[PDB]
């Protein structure tokens, strides 16, 4: 409930469906440890990645597999994937939404943090 | 239900609340006639602008009063407002979401059309 | 020049070439008066729209004709055009770059404003 | 040059100056090897990172140090950095411009790819 991911398609004007998303947490030795993953729904959303109990302060990476998404549509893309890296802080609001708007040679990403 | 507007703030990482939004429809004589309006909610959303019965094919303009939003926050903005102009077509999906992501000197806008 | 427009294509990863651009200025009577127009070059840039002398204080609208652009590529896009409306030169002369990044159902626009 | 990076500030309406940028290339062993680095100029541009000879086929990562940028302006931003990962030169040499538009809680990036 603390972390949700939403992906939109700027070519078709639609949610980006069945996009793979991987989340990692930074470990003591500076490597990225798998944390959570899933595929976006028909609404372009990925819910249920983690819980309040598990989502402690730390540095997290969200990797969105944009290349496979475009290839499935028959479109040649530029990026291998989209990556969003951020620090989770207990000071700020409690719910994080990471959103990405996708085009073949561009993407935009923003965070909405509420509560 | 056919038309919803969502506004986000890229400086604060939050919904853009209490932003004025005006919708117009293009008339026969080429002028813009008021159609619907409102202010975004605490979630940054504006629901209930129109009905399926009233939202006929035509050219529509959505004007978002970004200047007043930034001025209320004490921030000097570039744009007078953000404007989104589009044709509604019965061919395509039935529900239109117009989203805008706001910064003082930039904005991005996208449309999600579903069903 | 004091006003330049740059347009990029996010589907192709290229400048958006031959895009029509019309500029208007709000008149004393509150109507939009034609001010300048042109088309983007092979670099996606449009220079020479105006001069420091002619580009006085006022509210300006830069209308970028994205629909025509996309239709010629075989795409039926969402927007009729992209419109950028701003006050210019109200604290003295500035140089303005208006940039737009285009996709079929989305666009992003930003401005870079410098002082000579 | 075959690889240029441009960075803009959406809060100020200006080039983003003195932004650190690090480039890496994926090694045969699947690790990220340092490839080039630099900082943006007063124009927000970073030129001279590499040459056509050195910029061979491979997977590259361009890491833009946005957090440090924002903190010096008194803003605590959301992202640690902005990272752009792409395959380059796999159909022969190309010229790449990587552009990034920055806000405290958002960034947009695009690429323009041309053939000389
Ligand atoms: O629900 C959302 O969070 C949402 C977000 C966007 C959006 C995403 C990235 C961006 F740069 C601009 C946007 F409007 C666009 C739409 I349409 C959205 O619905
Ligand atoms: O010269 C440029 O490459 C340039 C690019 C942008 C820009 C950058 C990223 C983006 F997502 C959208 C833009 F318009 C904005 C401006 I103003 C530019 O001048």
């Amino acid at each position: 409930c603390p972390l949700m991911v939403k992906v939109l398609d700027a070519v078709r004007g639609s949610p980006a469906i069945n996009v793979a998303v991987h989340v990692f947490r930074k470990a003591a030795d500076d490597t990225w440890e798998p944390f959570a993953s899933g595929k976006t729904s028909e609404s372009g959303e990925l819910h249920g990645l983690t819980t309040e109990e598990e989502f402690v302060e730390g540095i997290y990476k969200v990797e969105i597999d944009t290349k496979s998404y475009w290839k499935a549509l028959g479109i040649s893309p530029f990026h291998e994937h989209a990556e969003v890296v951020f620090t989770a802080n207990d000071s700020g609001p409690r719910r994080y939404t990471i959103a990405a708007l996708l085009s073949p040679y561009s993407y935009s990403t923003t965070a909405v943090v509420t509560n």
